[PDB]
């Protein structure tokens, strides 16, 4: 079994990964594995002087916070998010242009970007008058309780993963984490979008060809916009997994609608399983969502995410055929 | 006793009230008193259908929420900004431009803005790594505070005041003061100065002078500006009252300060006991935030804010007169 899961795990720099087949063989420790071939492959143990049982330890902490029994916003969903933003990292587009300290920050912030999460939405939190929305005075409620936990877990018993970094270091990864996965809330997604465009209107390339990004505001930019790619990759994937990501966000929308129903509150969309279409959803979310997102992405890097958009494509395509 | 303490709530409506005065005589509930004669004097009671009973066990539980042992940033200073803030609702040039429930959003989050502060700055709670900082992911870090156990609070035992308003109401009138308080950040402030200043250079009036503001956008700037100025309002009070204020909120920095000295941190501005100017700091507070702030918002409501500001004006002479 040990075999097979790393066999697997050689195809951590594909897209497409068996990520379902990881959690499994791994025992449900998708999340500890990923992360830790991931920190490995790009030398990051090293790099800051991480200590491996350290870097274990929080892993499984942090895979642990994660709620087994949510169908989709659980560890594999936050692999899978990992798994993803480590190889947009690796675009030619953007060779040798974030720091190790970045890269360091865009994979943390993925591992814990939906950590704690109940499987139902802020909107529901909202209106429901929970105990989150009253702490965090509805604004990114879910995506600040997120930031607090991951980073609260660092300080649990040989947990620090960031131990040997400098105060500046320090200072500096939190403030990036904090601000990509604040760029997670789907209500900041149109403005994210719209800024994300702009830079590819106006984007600057260097004699490497790689590009010019000579300021936080545009690199952090950059790396909020990435992170909310991976979050929002399922599309883009090949079909067997997009279909089984669908199959649970579905689950985890109809358990929320059947909440909503019960307590007389209108249904939220695409959360009532007597009234929805999942076909239609998608290729919804795809033409209004996915697609535009991931066509932005594909001009900063072009053409280095062709074949993620042509997926994309083939993927809308087969939905609108089922209709 | 009781008796000159009706007699000084009969100034509730004029700037310079005396309310230390009003502390003392009320056995240390200034902010009780003081927000009950305010909703009496508004009709707030009868327009919300607000049991008094109720509204009391609110506010008496509010107000023991503010600690005692912080010089500046207790229950004394939450009731007189709870008081500016009412005496600027009613400046002549903003008649007819907030509804019944705007006023009650800006009044209630003047009484909450500060509840639960703990005597030192976000900076200090983000550079101790505490608890609040970790929670709130060093963003508003207080501001946010106050919200949520201002709100919290009213699910005690009989302290729902807003038991009586309509669902859409609740949900409108915590938006505003969500969008209020998180406005008192002093970080925000030159953002907020340049949209007030934005807003008087396309202002429409009346033929008499009032302003007339069609947009919520424009309408909730004014209401964080008003609550702005109010918490900015002790340099704008007769001397007596002002040098009272400094003299507390001097102390408290300096408690901040030697908690940095005793831990090795370094020691913020203005907060150095043994390094530190009051007189100058107020002239140079005055000079570059207080008078730019209260000179536009005069411009705004021009002329109603002259005596206020002729008073500021007169004591920033004083001051550097003492110099
Ligand atoms: C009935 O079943 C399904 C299943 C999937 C979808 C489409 N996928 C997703 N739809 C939505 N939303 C509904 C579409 O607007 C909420 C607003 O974005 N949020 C998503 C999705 N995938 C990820 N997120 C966030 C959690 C990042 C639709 C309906
Ligand atoms: C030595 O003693 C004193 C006493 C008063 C001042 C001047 N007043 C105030 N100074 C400052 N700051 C100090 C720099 O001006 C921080 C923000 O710039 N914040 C204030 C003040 N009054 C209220 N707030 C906020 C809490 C809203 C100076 C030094
Ligand atoms: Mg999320
Ligand atoms: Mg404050
Ligand atoms: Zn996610
Ligand atoms: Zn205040």
């Amino acid at each position: 079994q040990e075999d097979v899961l790393a066999k697997e795990l050689e195809d951590v720099n594909k897209w497409g990964l068996h990520v379902f087949r990881i959690a499994e063989l791994s025992g449900n420790r998708p999340l500890t594995v990923i992360m830790h071939t991931i920190f490995q492959e790009r030398d990051l143990l090293k790099t800051f002087k991480i200590p491996v049982d350290t870097l274990i330890t929080y892993l499984m902490t942090l895979e642990d916070h994660y709620h087994a029994d949510v169908a989709y916003h659980n560890n594999i969903h936050a692999a899978d998010v990992v798994q993803s933003t480590h190889v947009l990292l690796s675009t030619p587009a953007l060779e040798a242009v974030f720091t190790d300290l970045e890269i360091l920050a865009a994979i943390f912030a993925s591992a814990i970007h939906d950590v704690d999460h109940p499987g139902v939405s802020n909107q529901f939190l909202i209106n429901t008058n929970s105990e989150l929305a009253l702490m965090y005075n509805d604004s990114s409620v879910l995506e600040n309780h997120h930031l607090a936990v991951g980073f609260k877990l660092l300080q649990e018993e040989n947990c620090d993963i960031f131990q040997n970094l400098t105060k500046k270091q320090r200072q500096s990864l939190r403030k990036m984490v904090i601000d990509i996965v604040l760029a997670t809330d789907m209500s900041k997604h149109m403005n994210l979008l719209a800024d994300l465009k702009t830079m590819v209107e106006t984007k600057k390339v260097t004699s490497s060809g790689v590009l010019l990004l000579d300021n936080y505001s545009d690199r952090i930019q950059v790396l909020q916009n990435m992170v909310h790619c991976a979050d929002l990759s399922n599309p883009t994937k090949p079909l067997q997994l997009y279909r089984q990501w669908t199959d649970r966000i579905m689950e985890e929308f109809f358990r929320q609608g059947d909440r909503e129903r019960e307590r007389g509150m209108e249904i939220s969309p695409m959360c009532d399983k007597h009234n929805a279409s999942v076909e239609k959803s998608q290729v919804g979310f795809i033409d209004y969502i996915v697609h535009p997102l991931w066509e932005t992405w594909a001009d900063l890097v072009h053409p280095d995410a062709q074949d993620i958009l042509d997926t994309l494509e083939d993927n809308r395509e087969w939905y609108q055929s089922t209709i």
